[PDB]
């Protein structure tokens, strides 16, 4: 079994949490396979799109338009290519779900993205974090990826 986690991160925290979350599940299980996919780094070195062989989970922070723009300020801004990658080919009937990053003092804005997302491809959000995340978002996102793909606690 191999476990995907497929993301963006603009500014370090979401890049932050992802890498953290890999040790502790390596710590947790020694010979499991994980892969990192980081859609920034695909985008940038101009490298295509492709469908997964493998089911995935999306990590996906917030950033929308905000200030007095359409609907709210509820357009989403930066993370596009994330949606992207999952509208191409199959990809979406492999996403187990998506994990949002956000800020609090966002209010209701906070990890609005990943329930858009969760909402036009019909995965659930598995859980959202602040920022960085901390340790008990860590150990949680850990146990729910063992649930989703089957991993002997
Ligand atoms: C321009 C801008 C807009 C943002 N808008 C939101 C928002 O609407 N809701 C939210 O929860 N967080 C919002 N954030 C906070 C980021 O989502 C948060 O800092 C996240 O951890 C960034 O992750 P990253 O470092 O991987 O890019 C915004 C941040 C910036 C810089």
């Amino acid at each position: 079994t191999k476990v995907s986690l497929v993301y963006i991160s603009l500014s370090g925290n979401t890049e932050s949490f992802v890498r953290r979350l890999t040790d502790y599940l390596l710590e947790q299980h020694p010979s499991l396979e994980v892969e990192k996919i980081h859609i920034k780094d695909l985008v940038k070195e101009r490298q295509p799109f492709f469908e997964m062989d493998n089911p995935f989970i999306a990590f996906l922070p917030t950033y929308l338009e905000g200030g007095n723009g359409v609907d709210n300020g509820d357009v989403e801004i930066l993370t596009t290519d994330v949606g992207d990658f999952i509208a191409y080919g199959q990809n979406a009937s492999k996403c187990l779900g998506v994990i949002g990053s956000g800020n609090r003092n966002f209010n209701n804005q906070y990890c609005l993205t990943a329930k858009q997302y969760s909402e036009r491809f019909g995965f659930p959000v598995l859980a959202d974090f602040e920022m960085r995340g901390m340790l008990g978002d860590i150990k949680k996102v850990a146990g729910i990826i063992e649930e989703l793909y089957h991993i002997e606690k």
